[PDB]
């Protein structure tokens, strides 16, 4: 019953500061513009101890499966090759990505009927709000 309130299909409804977050991470101009238009569907499921998060959009389709606390390799939608660890901290999914001596953290939280995604790179935060699909 790990992660029950996250499971489901979610659709992006608002974004703030995502272009700047992508700049801070190192994403180039053309990718930022096309990625920033996307309105992904995020599909979260659990089977035993394995959590799967899929993102489907007209920019990219991604899929990660993982066990909490257990590092895994990930190729991000912007084509970074990162080492990721996802944990639950106080009911918040905390996803840390490490590459080239850099680090970014993506937090996913249930707030009212929404799923709120906060992405942080250095001093730059972006907030992305998803609704049930
Ligand atoms: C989601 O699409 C893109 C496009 C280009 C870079 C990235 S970095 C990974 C992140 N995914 C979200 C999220 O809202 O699910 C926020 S941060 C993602």
């Amino acid at each position: 019953h790990m992660c029950d309130a996250f499971v489901g299909t979610w659709k992006l409804v608002s974004s703030e500061n995502f272009d700047d977050y992508m700049k801070e991470v190192g994403v180039g101009f053309a990718t930022r513009k096309v990625a920033g238009m996307a309105k992904p569907n995020m599909i979260i499921s659990v089977n035993g101890d394995v959590i799967t998060i899929k993102s489907e959009s007209t920019f990219k389709n991604t899929e990660i499966s993982f066990i909490l606390g257990q590092e895994f390799d990930e190729v991000t939608a912007d084509d970074r090759k990162v080492k990721s660890t996802i944990t639950l901290d106080g009911g918040v999914l905390v996803h840390v990505q490490k590459w080239d001596g850099k680090s970014t953290t993506i937090k996913r939280k249930r707030e009212d009927d929404k799923l709120v995604v906060e992405c942080v790179m250095k001093g730059v935060t972006s907030t992305r709000v998803y609704e049930r699909a």
